[PDB]
């Protein structure tokens, strides 16, 4: 049974993306995988990396024991939710007293908890910090970074050119700083600030990283809510640490009226609440006392994360080895998820078009799934209002929330000035333009397929309830010869002209879109399409078409059009629109039809 | 138990890309599973069509009988080489007596015996055939594939644009008359060809396709070579069909002697030969008479074929339904390798350099695995001398035979003028230029690693066992900054500048190139890329290299430079090229150096 983890070992992949594939039999435990990983690298430490499994979608995560199976935990979660909803995360929980002198004698451990926390603040705390604050530790991290480069390093023009066109900085300062300061300012603030650290080394600028974030957050614990009390029970948040062995909070400043310690610890053992309320309870022995200290959490799921916290700091400061929760094996390193997009894996490439927003260009994105794809990069000239802004994002995240083939798809954002869009590119693009030079040369049957891709299109779309309104062969959008996919997806209001050709008499006169309107629509779609690209009525204005509607005027078949195809054709030109038919009778229908085409 | 198979029904996909997965279970049959593959398409055969294997990089195939398991080939087989070294095909090997009528009545295997054979024409024998013949069947295959189209069609110069600058003609006519033609004479051949078929159908243009098949190939019947004789052995080419029933030719036209028909057929039965002769023996029955037909073939696997063959001619005049051979399972349709290589898949996009052989272009690429891949296109300003051909060729079908990442990876080539390249892009191009612009932001420990893959991919040359004699940090190119891939590999000569700063003494001296050259440009190479790109000399003449060499004076340490990376630099500043150490000992240090670079 082979096993994915992602590690905090540092690589040149990108400092959240350090991953490894460990293969290990069912006899494999957390404790026993763990040994491989540090292994990989010689650490100094034993019993002291734990490990978290975690929700992509969620902030749920479950700590894990280690004599536990590696498969049977696979087994009793993934049977939940499939692996794309679940992820092992090889994490510190636990810290001696003076971690920061233990563990500065064990350097790879020193940058191991540094990157993780560090991260965990970026992922928290960066975007709430002080100005200040964040530079410190901005310019520390340039150190960190940067073990062997110069003092007077950054005191150059061509260096901010590298550090905005090459480098930028969300991978270390926060989007709430730099999208609050000018480019020059946050030059000088990063100058002052570089000037004073100007020589440390990893070490020494760890241990400040460290002491910056001391004030400002108690990462020497985390913190629980909970209420104890054997008898009258009362509610607390106790938030447990080496720094203080066991105490609590009654207010947010105080230091914590202290109980008991690690060191006092005897015993653990959990189960589930004393009623069908969702929690468990945790019974415990401490040094010398008649006395039971019992915690109850909001779930049995924390509770036995207690339960390992408790076992875990005795492993930690005791040579206790076996666990005091009272209820040949050998790893070798070999849909629907959170997204990360940043800008440095891009080509900026040439003109493309010219767009309803802006301007429009193709280019590359590299990840270690798939990497090197080329696509378009739908763009806008002015991004000044945020209108614009939301509706240029109202469209990806429109197109986020489907999940087909020929839906063509976004693949992500970056969401700073000027933020682009990543579409898998329309390669031949204008189908207009494209079947206009291609008249003489193509196939009905790859017609009827066009329409037939387009049909199971809209059709997913009304089993999944959206309304485009301005469906249009412009709109359509190409792949090749073989594939056509739906595109644009954009909201934009509210005055002339309209494709009044295009539209429905219902929306021409009082603007009513509905199902109705979209069958008419996708009508011309189909029809424009099999025209050989002819558009209705050339040389007639937008304003006798309604006329002519609602005189019964249609438009006339095609030359060398197939019965059932304009048979289907005139059902969707029922005057009434709430007769004309469904898009899953479209569906069935143009299957139909393609298998006698195909039959001949 | 899952199953690919390659069918010939009809698609958008390439005319010899018509594929289908089909999953059965361990009691599926060929016979079984080929019910499921016709009943996709309403066929009116029953006992027709068989299934044959192959192998991909070769000309040995193997016709498999009905009733055997599908999972018990797979093994007996892919037990022998991988699934990229076999094949399945559903193909034709059967035919009634006036097949063109009684498929004739048959539309869908009309077109599949077509298509069928007609691949076969343009595998074996279209380069060969007649200019005449070839227009016959390539205008009456207009006719086919173009069902609607007018007779008055291709009398364009607009469609003639259509025909050379978007279709292309590789699918229809043979490279041995397109590059034997004039563009404007094979427009005019073409012309008076597609005059005479103008207006036909499929099924009349199809029967005359195998009209025009008849007097230049007897597909009717395969070609087999044999020796006959119970007592005195007698060889034959035993060509057997349902034209003739069974006979055998004494000379090339001749008609063959008739000996007995399929209808006189009784019984099969085969072994191996007499000895260890690698071959089988066959015995039959014929209808009345005391006397055994006895082939015997090269191979018992052309014993079984025939076997199959007589078997299944049976099953096709004849009722019979259970193999004359004397020795709930259900299926749904759901490397190192042959490449095919097209023109219309590609990306014509802009300028990216100016090289040795001439002008390079970027573009894209499409495949039914993997599609829409951009990439690097290598070209020539000029392709009118053979010898540069051959050396742009020798370059591809060098990198061609290795397998490595690290190793950029062509894809494959378009054989025909302007022939062109696919190069796997080398995405932020020249590593100098890269490194000069990049030289106060970047990281020893990614210049340890670029030295650490290149050492790796030298040591897999060495261990294949090629020598470049022209590395250089212009030769090296970049993917990004984990990934730069060993490019160029091509042949030139013979006069100057040659990069003698780069070059080793013996070389500089008289012409000689071994390991310990590759060595030292290897050095240099480290050096240079570790110089942040600095060049040795700067302002010297090439003329004092070999002087100072050969005085013993050597490059410089960079600044900051590491104790063991200069030390294997100087490792491999053995004055004595002999001496110079080996890229396996290469990849070994600089393991280790990085190793203990993350220890930090």
């Amino acid at each position: 049974r082979v096993l994915k983890v992602f590690h905090y070992f540092e690589n040149s992949s990108e400092p959240t993306t350090w991953a490894s594939i460990i293969r290990h039999g069912d006899a494999t435990d957390v404790r026993g995988i763990i040994q491989k990983i540090v292994d990989c690298h010689k650490v100094k430490n034993v019993a002291c990396y734990g490990l978290r499994l975690s929700h992509l979608q969620s902030e749920e995560v479950h700590w894990l024991h280690l004599d536990m199976g590696v498969s049977n935990v696979r087994e009793k979660f993934e049977l939940a939710h499939p692996p794309e909803e679940w992820k092992y995360e090889l994490r510190i929980r636990y810290l001696p007293k003076g971690f920061l002198n233990q563990f500065t004698e064990d350097k790879p451990t020193l940058n191991f908890f540094y990157q993780q926390v560090k991260n965990d603040y970026m992922l928290e705390i960066a975007d709430q910090v002080d100005q200040e604050i964040a530079l410190k530790l901005g310019c520390l991290e340039i150190r960190r970074s940067y073990g062997e480069m110069r003092g007077n390093a950054l005191e150059k023009k061509s260096n901010y050119e590298v550090l905005e066109k090459d480098v930028g900085l969300r991978r270390f300062f926060p989007k709430s700083l730099l999208d609050s300061v000018k480019a020059k300012t946050l030059r000088k603030l990063i100058q002052q600030t570089f000037r004073q650290f100007a020589n440390l080394n990893r070490e020494e600028s760890i241990l400040k990283f460290f002491e910056i974030l001391s004030p400002v957050y108690r990462f020497d614990k985390e913190c629980f809510k909970c209420a104890l009390g054997s008898s009258w029970i009362i509610s607390v948040e106790l938030a447990i640490g080496p720094e203080e062995g066991i105490s609590y909070l009654t207010d947010k400043g105080a230091n914590p009226t202290h109980l008991a310690d690690f060191n006092q610890v005897q015993t653990i053992q959990y189960s589930n609440s004393e009623d069908k309320d969702r929690k468990g309870m945790l019974q415990l022995k401490i040094a010398g006392a008649p006395e039971p200290l019992t915690v109850t959490a909001p779930s049995l799921t924390i509770a036995e994360n207690m339960a390992d916290l408790i076992d875990g700091y005795c492993r930690l400061v005791n040579g206790a080895t076996q666990s005091f929760i009272i209820r040949d094996d050998y790893a070798e390193i070999i849909s629907t998820r959170d997204y990360e997009i940043q800008r440095e894996r891009i080509e900026l490439g040439r003109c493309i078009g010219e767009g309803q927003f802006g301007d429009v260009h193709q280019g590359i994105y590299m990840s270690p799934e798939n990497p090197a794809m080329a696509v378009a990069i739908k763009t806008c000239k002015n991004c000044t209002s945020d209108s614009v802004r939301e509706k240029f994002l109202q469209e990806a995240l429109t197109m986020r929330q489907f999940d087909h083939p020929h839906i063509v798809k976004l693949i992500g954002v970056i969401t700073e000035n000027p933020v682009w869009i990543i579409m898998e590119l329309c390669t031949l693009g204008e189908l207009r333009s494209f079947l206009q030079v291609r008249k003489f040369s193509l196939d009905l049957a790859s017609l009827i397929l066009y329409a037939y891709q387009l049909s199971t299109a809209l059709a997913y779309l009304e089993s999944k309830r959206f309304v485009h309104r301005d469906i249009a062969a412009r709109n359509v959008l190409v792949s090749a010869t073989d594939c056509v996919k739906l595109g644009d997806f954009g909201l934009s209001r509210y005055k002339g002209k309209l494709p009044i050709k295009w539209m429905a008499p219902e929306s021409i006169n009082f603007r009513r879109f509905t199902s109705a309107s979209d069958v008419w629509m996708f009508g011309v779609c189909m029809w424009e399409i099999l025209m050989h690209g002819v558009k209705p009525f050339q040389g007639v204005k937008n304003n006798d078409v309604i006329g002519r509607i609602e005189n019964g005027e249609r438009l006339p078949m095609p030359p060398n059009c197939p019965p059932t195809l304009y048979s289907l054709m005139t059902k969707c030109w029922a005057y009434d629109p709430s007769r004309r038919p469904r898009f899953t009778e479209l569906k069935a229908q143009l299957s139909t039809i393609l298998e006698e085409e195909k039959l001949q």
